């Protein structure tokens, strides 16, 4: 019984680094269509269905072959679109702070030094998938995984993600994947990764 | 060593199924960038033509196999892609082409049917093909730039599912974009490829 989040913020309040148009199609359409095909999924299992779309996607070995494949997909769209839309803001921008800045200048050595090795990770994705900041054994390090898949299912929890697959930036920058990836720090919310970075 | 291809018809020929926008944009950038980067990785190899490339990447150095894998593909698959559509296109299969997708998948209804589930059920980027194998034909899609001559099989006909090939006239609605499809496919050129095949 999942449902679609509501955003935080207004359609057109991310312009012009995402617009408004885009905003509507990748909510309204893209992550609609990933809950309603995972509640297909499970639909019948009411252990699967008990747990948050996060514990889900965390242990797909525990989901069965005949729909496996289902969850892995829709159940990764939803997790990842969910996080992603508490990820961005009108007012955000500017760089991490606290305990976050201090562990991402002592394993990257600087901020921009992290930002230049997430913007490669997002860049170098071929083909569909996302970029991420994770905690993996309570180190942070950036991957980046293909088409819908979660670093959830390798046991380690993301606190920043970039979507590149192209729908969440065609619109706007075509083929421009790099300048896509650069707008994205106008509209980071720092405080939200903030907030994860301490619960994970 | 390798250059990108001229197209067979202007930018805007396959209007209103395909928009000029996306056929420049899709040429220009997306197909040239894969020609630019097929280079760069690229002595022997160079030789070969791209298709013989991607047959085979367990010849090719693993330093750059995967340059090669994706740039090799993404050369190969859309130099066959812009041959296959035409604005003098669509209609149905004929002759020997038609009989055998007819004993094969029972009509070109049916096939049209099974071709267009293979390329809206392929998730996230990728192609849905036709391809001859064995001298069979089959339906079949890959993902990413992956082209079923890695695998011994030969393309005759296909469609680029990747989101840069239909967003900026479809958006979301990839069904309506391969619906719009049959309307420029170039039959003559598959049944030329399939009796070579
Ligand atoms: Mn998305
Ligand atoms: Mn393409």
């Amino acid at each position: 019984a999942y449902e679609l989040p509501e955003l935080p913020y207004a359609y057109d309040a991310l312009e012009p680094h995402i617009d408004k148009e885009t905003m509507t199609i990748h909510h309204t359409k893209h992550h609609n269509t990933y809950v309603t095909n995972l509640n297909k999924a499970v639909e019948g299992n009411t252990a699967l269905a008990n747990k948050s779309v996060e514990e889900l996607v965390a242990d797909l070995d525990s989901v069965p072959e005949n729909i496996r494949t289902a969850v892995r997909n829709n159940g990764g769209g939803h997790a990842n679109h969910k996080l992603f839309w508490t990820l961005l803001s009108p007012n955000g921008g500017g760089e991490p702070t606290g305990a976050l800045a201090e562990e991402i200048n002592s394993v990257f050595g600087s901020f921009d030094k992290f930002k230049e090795q997430f913007a490669a990770a997002a860049a170098g994705r071929f083909g569909s998938g996302w970029a991420w900041l994770v905690v993996n054994n309570g180190k942070l390090e950036i991957t980046s995984t293909p088409n819908q898949d979660s670093p959830l299912s390798e046991g380690k929890t993301p606190i920043l993600g970039l979507d590149v697959w192209e729908h969440a930036y065609y619109l706007n920058y075509q083929n421009r994947r790099p300048d896509y990836i650069s707008a994205f720090w106008n509209v980071v919310n720092w405080d939200e990764v903030a907030r994860l970075y301490s619960e994970r």
